[PDB]
């Protein structure tokens, strides 16, 4: 029995950027009021917390990363009323407090309790409790999700069915719904119309997931990894096409593709040129570009205003645009009903010890998502 | 008399950057198929007409500048069916061809045949009506209202209501008609919201107007000229800013006024710094900015993206997004109908030879519009 007591267990450590984690004992402090102590069954290895570790995004080290996963309900502190312990849950890296005004807005999710914009890498009363060989070890985005088990605060957890396979639906707590969202709610592909993604990765296969949902007739697949295009073919895109086939910048390719630009454009790779590129190639008058991926950090892009002038829109979301805690656990629910496919972003399955491993298939090109299981 | 032949009449000839307009004869051939000769009879000031000498508009020089203007059709060519000999018109710098892919989409207006994008300084044909001196003169917009006579293409005129006063609903033709639906329909802006508006000039009043006509419960007008404060707050502003006043970014201090940022912001003044700032300043997550103002020529801004990556939408129009032949009519039967006003935008008159002295007016920042009469 481990509820009121710390928890030793093994957990991811990233100590100093560009070094590999290291797989150590931590301990794990019971939860306080209103957090929640989770038992990781499975965590995804995304590109975002490859960036922490290539210094593209900036969090408070050391730290325990890992932010898509699911797992067990542990124990509760004082005042939870949302889960209980034995409960499935994933743990939701942007908040919903439900309290701040973005929370009661219809159309925004980025809560203001989240931990991305500034990070502190702590809990939400600014304390860790994780500590490694008797240093206090940092949070990354109030999930933590490279560990054994974790403490999350309330508002950054969602109770999810208890029939769910964790080892699929941990990709709802990031690249799934990301991906999805940005095509069916940022975006909101018609019926018809021609899109192209940037970036053929977990992400970007689910942005095109997302569009063949919403009725595209048209899905460019965009890549300089050939490697990619099969799958990306698999789950809805119509054409795929490399930039270095080309002698052209790509955005004058997409626009004579499409006969004068496409309908709705997304970048899911992390890139500025690539982010002004999927711009430029969306219609100049009625175009929408969506930005999913994350460029390295403090960098400005150089963009001629006049692309806007004439009427394209450009905007760009977290986690697809999704409400976090309300939405996670109907996307469960609609992953159960048979109403999207999960399979084809899993092309490895790796016990925990071998994150390193995980994240050296991401950075080769070879893997989508990589599952650890625990 | 004239249908048919040649008419000598007195026009506005820009023959070089930075010098006042020269008033003198130019010879206007009769229209060709498909093409309408109109007697000008008032026309607006527009910055925009400005920028064509200053420079920060690149067109082809020598030019018969104006854009926003109402006139009487003296004669069509061949094939006219949607305008007669006496009608009351007013010319379209954004043509609306009604064949091409973005008049057929239900929210584009930027239609493929305008002169905006590459200016060619001609009609649809690609020659010049204007002769002065033996010399050709270049065609503005397709509309060159700077003159007591014009040739416009078919696509680029609307028949409007024949009581229309047509030194007020001249307006229609640019400033009043993009502010207005730069606001209601561009930007959408939703009862209750805060908006701030960059530019106190005739489009930001404008601007005004919508936003106040959509029920936004805030309205920041902000202007570096305070004397433009007391009309922006007679047309719906509730509180006027100028950012030489603060010490701190403006968009700072509007991120505190409206307790995180405000729901709507529009550029009006055509700067690339206050682009970047008007978008900084809406509220993160779910905030709509508005580019209305017209950038300098070539001139790239820089921003982190960043910005929208947490949820912002960042758009431009032109003409307010308004299909232009099917919105000009309306628009001025909605004037006639005491729906909005135009009065409040109107600071001067002048006969057309004081064209240059308009200018002035405008460039010492005492006017928002001067209407020439001819
Ligand atoms: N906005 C969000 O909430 C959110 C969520 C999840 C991921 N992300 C970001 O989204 C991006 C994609 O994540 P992921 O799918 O896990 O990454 P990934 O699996 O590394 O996929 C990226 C893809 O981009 C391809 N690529 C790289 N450079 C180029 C180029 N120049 N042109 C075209 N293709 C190129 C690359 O070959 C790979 O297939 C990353 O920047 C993540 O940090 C953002
Ligand atoms: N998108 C379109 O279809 C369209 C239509 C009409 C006009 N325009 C452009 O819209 C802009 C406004 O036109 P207008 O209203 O006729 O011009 P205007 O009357 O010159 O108004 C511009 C206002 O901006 C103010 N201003 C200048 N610099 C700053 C600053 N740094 N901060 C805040 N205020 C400042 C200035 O004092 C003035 O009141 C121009 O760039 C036009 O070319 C675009
Ligand atoms: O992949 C999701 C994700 C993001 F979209 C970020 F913007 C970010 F900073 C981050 F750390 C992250 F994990
Ligand atoms: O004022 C309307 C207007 C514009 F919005 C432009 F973008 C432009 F190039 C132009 F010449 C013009 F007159
Ligand atoms: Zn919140
Ligand atoms: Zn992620
Ligand atoms: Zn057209
Ligand atoms: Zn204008």
């Amino acid at each position: 029995s481990t509820a009121g007591k710390v928890i030793k267990c093994k957990a991811a450590v990233l100590w100093e950027e560009k070094k590999p984690f290291s797989i150590e004992e931590v301990e794990v402090a019971p939860p306080k009021a209103h957090e929640v102590r989770i038992k990781m069954v499975a965590t995804g290895i995304c590109r975002s917390d490859d960036h922490v570790v290539s210094g593209t995004l900036v969090t408070p080290l050391p730290v325990i990363a890992g932010h898509e996963a699911a797992g067990i309900v542990e124990s509760i502190g004082e005042g939870v009323t949302t889960v209980r312990p034995g409960d499935k849950v994933i743990p939701l890296f942007t908040p919903q407090c439900g309290k701040c005004r973005v929370c009661k807005h219809p159309e925004g999710n980025f809560c203001l309790k989240n931990d991305l914009s500034m990070p502190r890498g702590t809990m939400q009363d600014g304390t860790s409790r994780f500590t490694c060989r008797g240093k206090p070890i940092h949070h990354f985005l109030g999930t933590s999700t490279f560990s054994q088990y974790t403490v999350v605060d309330e508002i950054s957890v969602a109770k999810i069915d208890a029939a769910s396979p964790l080892e699929k639906v941990c990709l709802i707590g990031c690249g799934f719904s990301t991906g999805y969202g940005s095509a069916v709610k940022v975006a909101k592909v018609t019926q018809g119309s021609t899109c192209a993604v940037f970036g053929l990765g977990g992400v970007g296969l689910s942005v095109i997931m997302g569009c063949k949902a919403a009725g595209a007739a048209r899905i460019i697949g965009v890549d300089i990894n050939k490697d990619k295009f099969a799958k990306a073919k698999e789950v809805g895109a119509t054409e795929c096409v490399n930039p270095q086939d080309y002698k052209k910048p790509i955005q004058e390719v997409l626009t004579e593709m499409s006969n004068g630009g496409v309908d709705f454009s997304f970048e899911v790779i992390g890139r500025l040129d690539t982010m002004v590129t999927a711009l430029s190639c969306c219609q100049e008058a009625y175009g929408v570009s969506v930005i999913v991926g994350v460029p390295p950090d403090s960098q400005n892009l150089s963009m001629n205003p006049m692309l806007l002038l004439s009427g394209r829109t450009w905007k760009g979301a977290i986690f697809g645009g999704f409400k976090s805690k309300d939405s996670v656990p109907k996307l469960v629910a609609d992953f159960m009903a048979k109403k999207f496919a999960l399979d084809p972003l899993i092309t490895h399955v790796l016990p925990f010890e071998k994150i390193n491993e995980g994240f050296d298939l991401l950075r080769s090109g070879e893997s989508i998502r990589t599952i650890l299981t625990f």
